[PDB]
């Protein structure tokens, strides 16, 4: 169930994408596969991504829908069917305002327990009175509804199959709230443009995160309600659900207005009331799919580098949910950030992939162990380089 904001924001900077290109399955020449280009941590959300086979645009490339992470940054997965061979090369090319020129990345084949969230975004459009407004609802970090003002018939739509259980009055009620949010983001965007002495020629973004965490007994643990302007923290409701934290001077004015009108009480009532009750219903209705876990399959690869050193890479593949911890230790003693990680990445089939590497001296590989922590496991894994 989505929130309905009340008072508006008061009135009167980019992030470079990180790009991984990687196959879903371990590549074998002649064997069909999927190539992924996962683009994360960028802002603003407008981005152009192309996949290229031998320098030519690949015609059928799937793109995920606009999404952002808890740090406000946007991410996208593009992917395509492909059959690796010895001589074909593949790349992902990304154009984004943070970069003067498009960036081409070549595929280097050789390398509480429950929650609901509504992640909402409004992007102002230089010549149009109305921004684009997208809202994405999540249940246990799995997308379950989505609204996008750019659709031909904008409505909340089910994004998890079990949401077929809601009748028409549900979609209508939720859609009407999305329309109210659209108007609110529009007003706030305009107020913010004056609050910061900006001109309308530009594009600007306002984002919201709202929802609730529950314990394993399904009792409320914490509610959340926070906003970002231009991808930067603006104001957040504190954990008491009564007081606000303002990130800067503009946001303090808003905080003062909202304390005077008691806005926190309205959001408090939503977070502790409908947010919880509707999450209960969604937990029950989506029972069959929300319990699923996939244990990581882990192994260590061995990469001799210059000098007498080696890189050990500890891989975890095939796992769900995406939360995982990979650590390297030396004789049971863990290394305080000596190691190279990679952002966890979707394989595209519902599981995820991650690795972590350390540089060690040749001959001393057996002193190092990798440990994998994941809730799908019966217990944490311990592994080490295993030669032939
Ligand atoms: C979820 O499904 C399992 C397996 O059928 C069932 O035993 C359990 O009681 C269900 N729980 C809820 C909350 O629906
Ligand atoms: C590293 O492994 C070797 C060979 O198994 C072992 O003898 C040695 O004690 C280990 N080094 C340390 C510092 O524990």
């Amino acid at each position: 169930t989505a929130p309905d904001n009340l008072g508006y924001m008061g009135g009167g900077i980019q992030k470079t994408p990180q790009i991984q290109v990687y196959s879903r399955h371990p590549p074998e020449n002649g064997k069909p596969n999927i190539l992924n280009c996962y683009v994360t941590q960028f802002h603003p959300p407008h981005i152009e991504i192309q996949m290229l086979k031998n320098g030519k645009k690949i015609p059928k490339v799937e793109m995920s829908d606009m999404s952002f992470s808890k740090d406000w940054s946007f991410y996208i997965l593009a992917h395509t069917e492909f059959t690796p061979t010895e001589t074909d090369t593949y790349a992902c090319r990304v154009k984004h305002a943070s970069m003067a020129e498009p960036k081409t990345v070549y595929w280097d084949r050789d390398m509480g327990p429950h929650s609901m969230r509504y992640f909402e975004t409004a992007v102002s459009r230089p010549g149009l009175e109305e921004p684009r407004y997208i809202s994405v609802g999540y249940v246990d970090n799995k997308e379950f509804v989505r609204f996008d003002s750019d659709a031909e018939n904008p409505r909340y739509e089910p994004r998890a199959p079990w949401m077929e259980q809601e009748g028409p009055e549900y979609w209508e009620r939720e859609t009407q709230k999305a329309k109210g949010q659209e108007q609110w983001f529009r007003v706030s965007l305009r107020n913010l443009l004056g609050a910061y002495n900006q001109s309308a020629g530009g594009s600007h973004t306002l984002q919201q995160m709202s929802g609730c965490d529950l314990g394993s007994d399904w009792r409320l643990l914490r509610g959340y309600l926070q906003f970002a302007y231009e991808g930067r923290d603006y104001i957040a409701l504190n954990e008491d659900l009564k007081t606000w934290t303002a990130a800067d001077m503009a946001a303090q004015i808003t905080r003062r207005k909202w304390e005077q009108s008691g806005a926190a009480e309205h959001y408090k009532a939503y977070l502790e009331g409908e947010c919880v009750e509707w999450l209960h219903r969604y937990l029950k209705n989506g029972n069959a799919t929300l319990l699923r876990t996939d244990s990581p399959k882990a192994h260590v690869t061995h990469h001799p580098r210059s000098k007498g050193e080696v890189t050990l890479r500890c891989w975890a593949l095939g796992f769900y949910p995406a939360d995982i911890t990979l650590t390297w230790q030396l004789n049971g003693e863990e290394l305080t950030q000596d190691m190279e990680l990679v952002e966890t990445r979707p394989a595209g089939d519902g599981t995820f992939q991650k690795w972590a590497s350390v540089v060690v001296p040749l001959g001393k590989e057996q002193n190092y162990t990798c440990r994998v922590y994941h809730e799908g496991l019966p217990e944490p894994l311990t592994l080490r380089w295993e030669p032939a």
